[PDB]
């Protein structure tokens, strides 16, 4: 039947990696699809391009926009998959707001939960995979990842330091599944597969 | 000094734009602007290997077009740099990245290698992404051709999946990129361009 499924962690965790290599394992046996706001969505792109153009735009304003742009994603989008019975793997949703621009960016978690359950009007997933990095190995990802940076300066640590923290309130519900990402990739994918599966086959 | 690139889809205006830019900004700055590989002997030599190529590996095309770079980088922009000169360049690596690595198919991994090879740890200072949707991209393609009055499928098709290459780089939110919104009237294009670099320059 159909699932959706939600990838969730801070930058450094590896989920691009983890979300397609997963994808490419799972199409093999299911109907899936792979996605990421605004998933090609004319209407979330065009909300998002206001997002990229604002010039020290307010936060809250910023909240709204990408909260519109997941309601475009999951009504034109994702719900019609998740009728056909598709299992449906997303990259970032709901919480990734409440850690960010809740948490980190200080609007407040219930507020920003607020927004997005009327974003998404009880459309929660069915599963959600937490790939659980700590902020050092995380940091260690992210400086191999930027092509311009050898090391971090202190606003970007911090930050970085304050989304991991606000995750970890949030997933202090039966959706969540942490996965140890300080573990080498292969063993990262391998988890979440297994994860998964489980979840799929009720096992 | 300061080292800027230009970056954009074909359709983007780029052209125009830069060459636009610089002439205002050589009133009030000690600037030049380079079209890569900059009437360098040897990087026009090498590029001219390509140029004359019959079915050409699309790796030998990349690893000669990186040599080109570089000695463009050697010969002529580093010492440019050296004497306090903010230089300007037409395309740089996110160019050889979105073209080669995603449109192509090389490999985005595989072409950040060789571009990290050939630029020995150069990168922009600061690098103005010409920021164009597919379909501006397209009429504007259009309306400079003086020999076709519509794209056919296949050039349609590898515009978009340039772009798709550009998106992804943009999305890693590196502090030297700055998008501009090539979907206006080039005249306002210009202009906020201009207005970003000078910005960047006053510091």
């Amino acid at each position: 039947m159909s699932a959706f499924i939600t990838f969730e962690g801070p930058e450094g965790s590896g989920k691009t990696t983890v979300i397609n290599e997963v994808y490419h394992r799972l199409v093999k046996d299911y109907d899936v699809i792979m996605t990421r706001e605004p998933g090609g969505v004319p209407t979330g792109e065009e909300i998002r391009k206001i997002v990229l153009e604002g010039n020290d735009m307010d936060i809250r304003t910023e909240a709204m926009l990408f909260a519109a742009s997941r309601r475009e994603h999951l009504v034109l989008k994702v719900i019609p998959a998740l009728k056909e019975g598709k299992v449906v793997l997303c990259d970032r949703y709901i919480d990734s707001s409440l850690a960010y621009q809740g948490y980190a960016r200080g609007i407040g978690v219930e507020e920003v939960r607020a927004l997005n359950e009327f974003a998404i009007n009880g459309l929660y997933p069915d599963l959600t995979i937490y790939l659980n990095v700590s902020a050092e190995v995380g940091r260690e990802r992210i400086i191999k990842n930027s092509r311009d940076q050898n090391r971090l300066d202190q606003e970007d640590l911090k930050f970085h330091e304050k989304v991991i923290e606000g995750y970890q309130e949030i997933i202090h519900s039966q959706r969540f599944k942490s996965v140890n990402a300080d573990q080498p990739l292969e063993n990262v994918v391998e988890d979440t597969y297994q994860t998964i599966i489980k979840y799929l086959e009720k096992i």
